[PDB]
């Protein structure tokens, strides 16, 4: 299925995912597309930051959802 | 069957396709005609971006439909 990922610079990319994909694997797919390692990504859906070990399914993320990517350095 | 592909420059090309063709194969047919590799193509029908692994059939695209080609560099 298809989901969207939009950034703070307004940009939107699309991903080919399955609900069974982990959030970490979704970041790998962003990395495959954009070159940014997963640990520099934060993914947000409905205002909650998604945990790497859970799935799109666990968050009831259906096709044509938009996740929000926020880049953040390893830490804070 | 015959479908149309129109671009942002107004141009329209025609393709000889079957409903069972994948969207990726449709981009290969554009590539055979225009020289543009599939991963530089985005195909849109009724405002939704088509996924490479699905078929014209999956989208209920009938003969004499017009798809919309948008060129986009590998990424965003």
């Amino acid at each position: 299925m298809q989901i969207f990922v939009k950034t703070l610079t307004g940009k939107t990319i699309t991903l080919e995912v399955e609900p069974s994909d982990t959030i970490e694997n979704v970041k790998a797919k962003i990395q495959d597309k954009e070159g940014i390692p997963p640990d520099q990504q934060r993914l947000i859906f409905a205002g909650k930051q998604l945990e790497d070990g859970r799935t799109l399914s666990d968050y009831n993320i259906q096709k044509e959802s938009t996740l929000h990517l926020v880049l953040r350095l390893r830490g804070g």
